[PDB]
This record gives C-alpha cells, structure tokens and sequence, in this order.
C-alpha cells in the first residue's frame, strides 16, 4: 500500500513515553556505530 508513511514513528513515540530509563541504552548502540547515509 501507500498510506502516509508514519506508522513506524507511532511505535517509537509510544516507547519514548514507556519507561524512563531506556534511551541511554539506544545511544550506546547508536554511538558505537555512528555512520551517515546516502540515497541510491
């Protein structure tokens, strides 16, 4: 299908409000592998 394209954001938005401590863990994994992205 097409849709708007914001279904993935809805899931993450709910997690951000879930538990307080958690974003710190994501930063660790994100920082551990920091790399930009380019279109193809």
């Amino acid at each position: 299908g097409s849709h708007m394209g914001r279904r993935f954001l809805v899931t993450v938005r709910i997690q951000r409000a879930g538990r307080p401590l958690q974003e710190r863990v994501f930063l660790v994994k994100f920082v551990r592998s920091r790399r930009p992205r380019t279109a193809s």
